């Protein structure tokens, strides 16, 4: 378990170094209405029509050890979701990878949570024409956020297959599309709690695995790699898994997996950019195998943060 | 067709005699942390996780000819809205009642469209504490605002049933929570558009009608008004719809209604605050019956705003 340790003590370091600094702006910088402001003091216009209506789309790519990691993969997905929304980034994609950088260097956060959104404007869908719907942006820069603490990922955490929500379909709203309308995420979180565990892995409410409260879900069994295509979003960490089990001669299916099997798996993680790679000990009150991070968990593991130091999946930042 | 010339004749002058005031508050008056702000001026906190995660419930009370109409009903809603979330009216109930009606007098509109939004707060629910979630409040007035145009009313409008996208279902978010999650009713606004129309049906895919983009759905058919039961908005326009039908003797059926019957039905018309009873003439590009406003619908038309004037169900405004 060195690894985990050289990481999560570099990032303690560089944690401890950030406050000794005492620079305000690494509380977080937002970018608005094309100004650079504080993100204790950024705010939304309520006639955001779109922001309202959540009609808006989002990505979050990440900044590890003072480099942005897969940054093009995140702002490309993020063209794809405001083309299946009928949504245009309001500037152009070089720009937005222009300002992103400037506002992480000048914010001194060296592993940074980094947001994009784009939303529908000041004049919503309902009752507007065409000509009068201008997209409107905003970003946010802020340190990194986890949906694992670094102190629970040598151990795993608890989940459980959700039974009082399930996912909202893709004829309703579809999950490729990365969104900021949670209502069953959040319902999942709820029964988490009651349950007595913390990660919601939500079905299709047709026995099938889907995604959790903003993670994609991964299975391990008999040496290959399973997680759902259909009714989630294609994460850019899942991206990454599959980079590093290719890399390491694990096959990876992404296909539909049904509940049943994740109570029969020898590993389960979850994976996504506010975390990395998040072991499971625990589904449903019960041990996922011998209740320990797994083998090819900890390949996983280990091979994504390496990959932070590839030029080939990120760049270095001058602060 | 009378009583509607008298209604929106009315309003007109109402309209008429607000932008002579000239006044600037007139635009609408916002709510939003103890203070009292012009609409256009009115921002929300980036750090506002529930806004951000759209981790909300909201409800829109009206105010038409200086009276406000049903306001206890939504704020009873509301409060029933935010207990399924686990959320907190900020205020005592008689408070915001004291609020609204100083934003309404204080604003000089007599027609208004008044919104109240409540939020999980600052601290989302995820990786945060019970005793650490803060709900915070917003509330907005505006002028009166129209899913259906007055002039559009004495004729109807063109629906559609859409074919593209469904309604979200229960077991995802809870209809009956009013909530600004509308990735479903956007993309039936856009495939309405495509199809030459302008109201989106939505099915539950499951081959029954729910609701639209801002409206339940009512169809009449031999003497006897159908609206669904099931995964929508229990809506006080439909409400009062079924105090209308019942003391002008006609049934209303709330109840599982199928696609089938609304292309067999007599009359079908949508309800809703933000317009109140809006009839449809065509329904996939189709007449329905005669493509005229049907007779039970003018009778519930008429009911509908009679009622504005009833102290069961209104008070005036002291401006
Ligand atoms: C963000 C998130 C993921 C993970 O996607 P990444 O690109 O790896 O960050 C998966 N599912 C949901 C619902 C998410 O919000
Ligand atoms: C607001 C709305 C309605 C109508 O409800 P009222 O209480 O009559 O205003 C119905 N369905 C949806 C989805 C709505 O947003
Ligand atoms: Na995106
Ligand atoms: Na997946
Ligand atoms: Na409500
Ligand atoms: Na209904």
């Amino acid at each position: 378990m060195a690894t985990m340790d050289k990481v999560f003590a570099g990032y303690a370091a560089r944690q401890k170094a950030m406050e000794a600094a005492g620079n305000p702006l690494s509380e977080g910088i937002a970018w608005v209405e094309g100004e650079m402001v504080p993100l204790h003091e950024a705010r939304i216009p309520m006639l955001d029509e779109g922001f309202m209506r959540s009609d808006l789309t989002y990505d979050v790519p990440s900044v590890w050890d003072g480099r942005f990691f897969r940054l093009d993969d995140h702002l490309s997905r993020l063209e794809a979701s405001c083309a299946k929304l009928r949504l245009k980034l309001p500037l152009p994609r070089e720009e937005v990878k222009k300002i992103l950088v400037e506002m992480v260097a000048k914010s001194g956060i060296r592993d940074a949570f980094v947001e994009i959104i784009v939303t529908r404007g000041l004049k919503g869908v309902r009752g507007s024409r065409p000509e009068e719907i201008v997209n409107r942006l905003y970003m946010l820069v802020q340190p990194y956020v986890w949906v694992m603490e670094p102190e629970v990922q040598p151990v795993g955490g608890d989940a459980v297959i959700a039974r009082t929500v399930r996912r909202v379909p893709p004829g309703s709203i579809d999950p490729t599309v990365k969104n900021l309308q949670w209502g069953d995420f959040v319902r999942g979180l709820f029964e988490a709690s009651d349950r007595g565990a913390t990660y919601p892995f939500l079905t299709d409410g047709d026995a099938n695995l889907t995604e959790g409260s903003g993670f994609n879900i991964v299975l391990v069994k008999d040496g290959v790699l399973y997680t759902p295509d259909r009714g989630v979003l294609q994460g850019v960490t899942r991206k990454s898994v599959i980079d590093v089990a290719n890399a390491k001669g694990f096959e990876v299916r992404v296909e539909y997996v049904p509940v049943e099997a994740a109570y029969h798996a020898d590993e389960i993680f979850m994976c996504t950019t506010a975390g990395g790679i998040m072991p499971i000990r625990s589904l449903d009150g019960k041990p996922v195998n011998d209740g320990k991070v797994g083998p090819i968990t900890k390949a996983i593991w280990d091979g994504y943060w390496e990959m932070h130091y590839d030029p080939a999946y990120s760049f270095e930042i001058k602060y």
